[PDB]
C-alpha cells in the first residue's frame, strides 16, 4: 500500500527496537538503534527514535504517519528541526525513523530546570539540573525562531508551535517537531470550506480561531506564546483561565502579563507577536534578526 522511496528506505534488519520513549506529543515513539544509518560514520550504530502505529491505531493514524513523513521529506534539513533519518515501509509495519533528542520535550526540559518548590519541578535522575541563565533562554528562544524562519521559507505552516512539540537533543540542540497539522501552503492564507478545530486553543492566532484561516503570521502569534511558556520555565499559558473563558477574552483583546524571567525587551517582542492584526506582527525573519542582537549584547 506503500510506493517505495530507494533514498530514505532503511532496512529492517539494521533496525533494533529499545524501550517506548513516552506517548502523548508526539504518538507512539521508541528507542532503536539503527547500523548505518548515519552516513557520515556509516558502520556505526546510531541511536534514533521510531515513530509506529500502536496496536489501537486508527485508520486516520496511517495516513497522518504517512503525511508526517512526506512533510519532513520535504520541508529539508535543518538545525532546529527533527531531522528524518529514514523509514522502514515494506514487508512489514511503518517505521519512521527521527533523530533521537535525549532530554526530552521543550516543557518537560525547562519544567526540571525551575527552582525547588515551583509547580511542576522535579530532579531528572533524583539529581537537580543546573539552573536555566537568561542567556539560555534567549538563545532557546532564537534557535526556534531560526527554525521557524526556515519553516515560512519553505511554504510550511506548522499550526501548533508550542514547547510540548520542541524536543532538546544532548547539546541543548532546539528542535521543532510534530507536524501532524503542518501544511505546504502558497502566498495567500490557508483556508477551507470544512472547518476542524484540531488546534490547541491557547496557541491559536485569533483569525485562526474566528476566519479558521492560517499564514506564517499566525505561527508567529504561536511563536509569541512559545516565548511566553520559555520564559515562565514551562508555565500554562493563560494561567488560571479556563479554555473555555479565552474565546471571550481574546475578542475583548486579553493578553498575558510578562514573565518574571523576562525582560522588557522581549515582552515587548511577545506583544507585538501577539497583535490583533496578523500583518502588524513581525515575521520570524525579524524575530531572528532582534534575537540576533539582544543574544550579542549578554
Ligand atoms: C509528550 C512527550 C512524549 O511523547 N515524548 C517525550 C519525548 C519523547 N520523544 N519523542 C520524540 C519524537 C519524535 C518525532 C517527532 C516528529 O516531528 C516531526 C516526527 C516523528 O515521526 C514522524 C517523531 C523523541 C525524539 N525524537 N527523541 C527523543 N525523545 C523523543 C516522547
Amino acid at each position: 500500500e506503500l510506493p517505495e522511496d530507494p533514498k530514505w528506505e532503511f532496512p529492517r534488519d539494521k533496525l533494533t527496537l529499545g524501550k517506548p520513549l513516552g506517548e502523548g506529543c508526539f504518538g507512539q515513539v521508541v528507542m532503536a538503534e539503527a547500523v548505518g544509518i548515519d552516513k557520515d560514520k556509516p558502520k556505526e550504530a546510531v541511536t534514533v527514535a521510531v515513530k509506529m502505529l500502536k496496536d489501537d491505531a486508527t485508520e486516520k493514524d496511517l495516513s497522518d504517519l504517512v503525511s508526517e513523513m512526506e512533510m519532513m521529506k520535504m520541508i529539508g534539513k535543518h538545525k532546529n528541526i527533527i531531522d528524518l533519518l529514514g523509514a522502514c515501509t515494506q514487508d512489514g509495519p511503518l517505521y519512521v525513523i527521527v533523530e533521537y533528542a535525549s532530554k526530552g520535550n521543550l516543557r518537560e526540559y525547562l519544567r526540571a530546570r525551575r527552582p525547588p518548590g515551583m509547580e511542576y519541578s522535579y530532579d531528572i535522575n533524583r539529581v537537580p539540573e543546573e539552573q536555566m541563565t537568561f542567556k539560555d533562554l534567549v538563545s532557546c528562544t532564537y534557535q526556534l525562531a531560526r527554525g521557524m524562519e526556515y519553516l515560512a521559507s519553505q511554504k510550511c505552516i506548522h499550526r501548533d508551535l508550542a514547547a510540548r512539540n520542541v524536543l532538546v537533543t544532548e547539546n541543548n540542540v532546539m528542535k521543532i517537531a510534530d507536524f501532524g497539522l503542518a501544511r505546504v501552503i502558497n502566498n495567500i492564507d490557508y483556508y477551507k470550506k470544512t472547518t476542524n478545530g484540531r488546534l490547541p486553543v491557547k496557541w491559536m492566532a485569533p483569525e485562526a480561531l474566528f476566519d479558521r484561516v492560517y499564514t506564517h503570521q499566525s505561527d508567529v502569534w504561536s511563536f509569541g506564546v512559545l516565548m511566553w511558556e520559555i520564559f515562565t520555565l514551562g508555565g500554562s499559558p493563560y494561567p488560571g483561565i479556563p479554555v473555555e473563558e479565552l474565546f471571550k477574552l481574546l475578542k475583548e483583546g486579553h493578553r498575558m502579563d510578562k514573565p518574571a524571567n523576562c525582560t522588557n525587551e522581549l515582552y515587548m517582542m511577545m506583544r507585538d507577536c501577539w497583535h490583533a492584526v496578523p500583518s502588524q506582527r513581525p515575521t520570524f525573519k525579524q524575530l531572528v534578526e532582534d534575537l540576533d542582537r539582544i543574544l550579542t549584547l549578554t
